[PDB]
């Protein structure tokens, strides 16, 4: 079970055509044709404190998952299925919107987000994923 | 014709009285009496990539233009008419909410936003302008 | 009387359990047990210009004060009482949502936000305080 305790981090990806124009703050873009399985999207920093004896976890917003997939979502509820992996090779489990660390205790590092399955038929626009910090108990 | 492809950048101006207090992050402010033709408001970064053969463009939100003017808007739909100019002297055309580059191809730089006509009669408040990246076809 | 003129600064504090996980952009967290009187929460920059003859001022959102207290507020309407103090020792007055400088004129500095009274029973979540610039007549 996830218990919320911590802050929420936003990850944004804008799906574009091959010609694209970035305006203002620099944020990630990928052309439709580049939405292939395992394509890197972004990284999010994660730091777990005061967690001796407990397993660090992230929870996706309910706008970002269903029973089978984690996904970034557009303003029109278009969905880009994605997957999470810690960059340090540490062991985590994903299911039902929760990404939780196998070994307990403090940890700091980064979680990579990548495309989960070929999705070149998805539309252009801004997609967002919110992940909230907390811990997992059994 | 504007084809959406790219990200959106927001530009903000707070119109104030002569005595004004900036709280938090530093942002652009102008007293009502300083809303004179050609007064600089801000600049926004713009980068066109993958655009061989195509003209870079920006599109304003529908509640940032009308048939004659581009404008920043307050929460009460007050309109501060503004104009756009690439800071490197490159040639662009403005019409009907679209700012599009004359020469096709990749380009990066900045677009300056300035007051378009003396407007010292406009009220205090926060005014915003959103510009979305894409390209122009004929 | 407060007259609005200037910008708004948001200050956020996330109240956590003892084990907590910070994700993405760094913002302030404190565990419930750390909500002790005088605990530092944050600082906010404040710059007054064009204010010859007028006193610089901040106004809290209506959701952020009552006759007795200034407070950060959660989306569940929980209240964390806080207090303001300029970091340079300058003299300001707080009352009924307005923090205004005793000496008129231009000034640039920072205002510290701290916990006002022991409040270790407050619930977890994101608490916000919005302060808007202006001047006092």
């Amino acid at each position: 079970t996830f218990q919320a305790s911590g802050t929420t981090g936003i990850t944004t990806l804008t799906v574009t055509e091959e010609c694209r124009v970035q305006v203002g703050n620099v944020t990630a873009t990928l052309a439709r044709s580049k939405l292939k399985d395992d394509t890197a999207i972004g990284v999010i920093g994660v730091t777990a404190l005061g967690c001796n004896g407990l397993q660090a976890a992230l929870q996706a917003d309910p706008d970002n998952y269903d029973a089978t997939n984690l996904y970034m979502t557009s303003r029109n509820h278009d969905k880009l299925n994605v997957k999470l992996k810690a960059t340090d090779g540490s062991s985590w489990t994903y299911g039902n919107g929760v990404f939780y660390k196998t070994e307990g205790g403090n940890w700091g590092g980064h979680v990579g987000i990548s495309v989960d399955g070929n999705q070149t038929d998805k539309p252009t626009g801004e997609y967002t994923l919110n992940l909230t910090g907390g811990y997992w108990t059994n």
